């Protein structure tokens, strides 16, 4: 594995809005995707450029409690102070007594656990989440990647409806990472594609009894990603992507996954401005 | 006969579906003028086989019809959006597909079609059909992988908000098996609420089909499942297998959702057909 | 495959709670984990000490309906009355179908039937429950065992924002069966550990395709269980477990998962 290490800044972006980002001023929503190799070390100086504690935690990668992203552990940041965070993975490997000890790949998250709670509920509630990509050795690589946060009625923090456009050619490997945040319980539903349901997405061996679906519950600090190819059998145009929950996606967490002729051009019934 | 086709090729069905009004708060699909039913007709098709649906709307609102897991192109989608919803009296044309696995140029495995898959309508009183939903236009669609092995009982469980199957007086459906038959159950959520199917005294294997498929397959037994809405699954029990005869509660988990009535009976009769200890037949 | 013959008191702990112990007087909540090998049979004495009706119903296991713990099928247990529950298991075996019958082994879970509704509202919410862990032969044994249910708001119905610290040596094997009961949804983490999402939370072949997890559904009715290492490549220390709903953990669903050092001290 390799180590790597970066600069990772928490800024306020508005009123109602917190993010992360690897340049000053580039603060997003959702944060950037970050990726390892199963083994690799991310090394990560977060800087609070607020006014607010607040604080980074993981899921899925190997962390001790001074990582932990918690004030309990006296892991958090204060406003205009920088903590080293340490992320380490590692491979597959047998122990001792025979069993095997998993290798960290996976699709994570990480996420504020300090801001006004114990559980950064208001830093979670404010956009302080992004993608954790662990990968392992041999698995494929997408063209195209999109991160979708249901936070609460949220899809990544958008207004009331604007819900990201993710875009894709036709027959283009194209990721998708999901993760659920808030107080709310959702059901990811994507029209036109399907994946099979396990770490990757995809059929590993003969024996692999793993079900085909295309929708799966996305709750609270749960992730899971997947890749598709986009139109693959079903052909261009605007495909949407919702929360299967009746209410919810009449309040708007519905949004277009838009899969373009393969050289690129928009399909049937689009407006161009 | 000689010649074939040059490929094995799935087979296509041609039907014709009515969307009906069946009382002030219940809309229905159905195989036959008259013929709606909530849930409606169980779909079933091979991987491979195509599925071209005439859906003759016999209201007087906007409505649609629109799957799961099969494959549609946009005008297929059932939705306003692409031009794809049922105006009322008027009748559209779908068509859904469906392929065996296949290995892609790229290398990596296509999964073919099969599950338990399900239909429901797409453009009632909003975009996303929340109306129809809930007024019971909604059915299981069922796509068979060969050698798949076959029912002879098939149950449809529908927890639609608070009600199963839309019943709403008391009256949760009861279904049937003989001891020792090969029961199938699929299970559709839909609405705003969250479930957790159970079932009494059986239990299955939580991957596509609910048994084993190899020596290697990791899944969990389990008799408990998450069912919200948009999700389906399915898997097959022999009826009272190590357990026996008699009323075998299924219910939504959820404690305040039994208590307000979604529970109904699994009853296994005796081998011959029988009624058990306690129910009497009439 | 082995008969066991055990006495369960169904005893009024407190005004709020009710438990199912071993032994008159020991009623505890969570009630006792029971432990089966597929093939055994587990015969219980239910003795109700309560002024209340109740039950025991179990998830997973063989029963008839005579067994299964509700008023419907006679099954109850009035207060003062002994009742007899009989619960069977199997190994795997082949069906005339070529079909493969599974066997009983997993993570499941007992819990009032009859108290309060025909659901058991009211013996579920105070606590009537417990772990049922039935196992397949060559499974690996823990070291430690922790029943976590999340029962509505509460853990282990503790109610005051004390919700249970579990705790392990660094390195030891620690078993968890988690338990969802209530009318909430509810999403089991824990920091600093993870496990294979399967029956037993570890890989059995190159073949396992299921994904490496932190973090689980746990809703009304569901069990599942997972052995950890504790502190595996992590090292000691106060590890929180708990609901990931935001408003849940604020309102104090959250506890520690204690990892001693490996001597037995504090970090
Ligand atoms: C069938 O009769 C009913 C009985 C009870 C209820 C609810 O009040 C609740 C279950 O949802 O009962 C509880 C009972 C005991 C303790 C707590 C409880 O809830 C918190 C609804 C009923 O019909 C709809
Ligand atoms: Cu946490
Ligand atoms: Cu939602
Ligand atoms: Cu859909
Ligand atoms: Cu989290
Ligand atoms: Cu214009
Ligand atoms: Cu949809
Ligand atoms: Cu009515
Ligand atoms: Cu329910
Ligand atoms: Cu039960
Ligand atoms: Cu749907
Ligand atoms: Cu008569
Ligand atoms: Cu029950
Ligand atoms: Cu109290
Ligand atoms: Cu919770
Ligand atoms: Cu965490
Ligand atoms: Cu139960």
């Amino acid at each position: 594995g390799t180590t790597r290490r970066i600069t990772m800044y928490a800024e306020k972006i508005s009123d109602e809005l917190y993010g992360y980002g690897l340049a000053p001023g580039g603060a997003t929503v959702p944060g950037p995707v970050l990726e390892m190799w199963e083994g690799d070390t991310l090394e990560i100086d977060l800087v609070n450029t607020t006014d607010r504690v607040l604080s980074l935690h993981p899921h899925g990668v190997d962390y001790d409690v001074n990582s932990d992203g918690t004030l309990m552990n006296g892991s958090a940041v204060m406003p205009g102070q920088t903590r080293r965070y340490t992320w380490r993975s590692h491979v597959g490997y047998r122990r001792a007594d025979g069993s095997w000890a998993e290798g960290t790949a996976g699709y994570w998250h990480y996420h504020d656990h300090a801001m006004g709670t114990e559980h950064g509920t208001e830093g979670v509630l404010k956009g302080l989440y992004g993608a954790l990509v662990v990968r392992r050795q041999g698995d494929l690589l997408p063209k195209r990647q999109f991160t979708v946060v249901f936070n609460d009625m949220m899809i990544n923090n958008r207004a009331h409806h604007d819900a990201p456009t993710f875009e894709a050619n036709l027959g283009e490997r194209v990721e998708w990472i999901a993760i659920g945040h808030g107080s709310n319980f959702h059901t990811f539903h994507l029209h036109g594609h399907r994946w099979l349901d396990n770490r990757t997405g995809m059929r590993t061996s003969e024996y692999d009894p793993s079900p085909l679906i295309d929708i799966k519950d996305l709750n609270p600090g749960v992730s899971f990603g997947f890749q598709v190819i986009a139109g693959e059998g079903v052909g261009p145009g605007m495909w949407m992507y919702h929360c299967h929950v009746q209410n919810h996606s009449d309040m708007g967490m519905a949004g277009m996954f838009l899969v373009r002729n393969a050289d690129g051009t928009m399909p049937a019934g689009v407006h161009e401005h």
